[PDB]
DNA sequence: TCTATCATTGATAGG
DNA sequence: TCTATCATTGATAGG
């Protein structure tokens, strides 16, 4: 029953209880094992919880690089709605995430995004301002859409209908819309430095 | 000693140890008092919390509001801006403020930016995935910035310099790029409706 | 606005 | 991979 059974009844007990019913002891109760076991396993419960941040995204998010031939706006859209997907099939997922400090194991996926940038027209800057405002955007839309979906009148008349809107969706055609945003945004800016 | 002066103490109190070390003991101790008469003056932490979110942005985002006569470009520019230094006058306070649920007592603030979008070529909803995509940026941003400027090689090449860039800034210029990159990418969609 | 007094919870000794 | 055993911490009885 190695750690990495134990990484696996964790990301379960965060879909049952959230990131904060998320106990070691409960956690140990689904292993069937004591609490203090789990500390051969994980170092401490921060360790724990950066190892599931790292199996959510290792586990859904498979759109980290560029494919041949993509155009910056392609990827950036596709590499955000991974990103924001592999999120949203965890409870409290971009909080789980945002609690992490960047893996030293994809340094190389990072680098290679950077780069795809500088041959498609951006700066070195630009690219990272690009690709930076996207997981910003998507990082703090998620958050939200979950604080909202969670939490377990005489509301005015535009807020009473965009209230309707968001929950109609969950955020999803509002992400979509921000996304395309920074995408024409970016293109326009662009455009602007090659005049 | 009000529950006024408790949540000062308590502001003192999140600028000194961070959100974690935010205990009820270390706030009543801050106080002169003895810990169980906090719960006189407030519900529970939680009840604190988002009492300090409110008090944040009540003490520090002037800018909640559009000037008479401003284009929406210079408002969203505007609100965002007082927004994040709202939330970095306070350590962790965009992690504070994450918490809180939507304030009641603004629900006239809110009203009034949406009339503000429609008045100025949006729809509702294209004024409410504008106003969200924006404090949705601002807020990533300033939780990345936030959760980097706290915590307390062989890098390779473009990355390398790329940490040195928001080193520099801290992310200001990196942020301030990202809210340019929104409105740029608004006004062409809405001339693209107009069209 | 103080006094016990808890219950939850992460964690270490110690083998 | 189990046994005490803690220390930190939010919270309620009870007046």
């Amino acid at each position: 029953l190695n750690r990495e059974s134990v990484i696996d009844a964790a990301l379960e007990l965060l879909n049952e209880t959230g990131i904060d019913g998320l106990t070691t002891r409960k956690l140990a109760q689904k292993l069937g094992i004591e609490q203090p076991t789990l500390y051969w396993h994980v170092k401490n419960k921060r360790a724990l919880l950066d190892a599931l941040a790292v199996e959510i995204l290792a586990r859904h998010h498979d759109y980290s690089l560029p494919a041949a031939g993509e155009s910056w706006q392609s990827f950036l859209r596709n590499n955000a709605m991974s990103f924001r997907r592999a999120l949203l099939r965890y409870r409290d997922g971009a909080k789980v995430h945002l609690g992490t400090r960047p893996d030293e194991k994809q340094y190389d996926t990072v680098e290679t995004q950077l780069r795809f940038m500088t041959e498609n027209g951006f700066s070195l800057r630009d690219g990272l301002y690009a690709i930076s405002a996207v997981s910003h955007f998507t990082l703090g839309a998620v958050l939200e859409q979950q604080e909202h979906t969670a939490a377990l009148e005489n509301l005015p008349p535009l807020l009473r209908e965009a209230l309707q809107i968001m929950d109609s969706d969950d955020g999803e055609q509002a992400f979509l819309h921000g996304l395309e945003s920074l995408i024409r945004g970016f293109e326009v800016q662009l455009t602007a430095l090659l005049q």
